[PDB]
């Protein structure tokens, strides 16, 4: 599967992942510079802990940078 991947912010090939994945929490700066966002793959969903979500997707380039939308 093809995922972008952090820091890059690239897409890569996984020839061996079969997901990708969205990873955001907030850390200090979360209000000035958004949600921190880490994207990759993996055979499976990865597992994440509390105040961190995980949205996961089983498509070539599905977990596209997520920006904060400018009001
Ligand atoms: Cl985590």
């Amino acid at each position: 599967i093809r995922c972008f991947i952090t820091p890059d912010i690239t897409s890569k090939d996984c020839p061996n992942g079969h997901v990708c994945y969205t990873k955001t929490w907030c850390d200090a700066f979360c209000s000035i510079r958004g949600k921190r966002v880490d994207l990759g793959c993996a055979a499976t969903c990865p597992t994440v802990k509390t105040g961190v979500d995980i949205q996961c997707c089983s498509t070539d380039n599905c977990n596209p940078f997520p920006t904060r939308k400018r009001p």
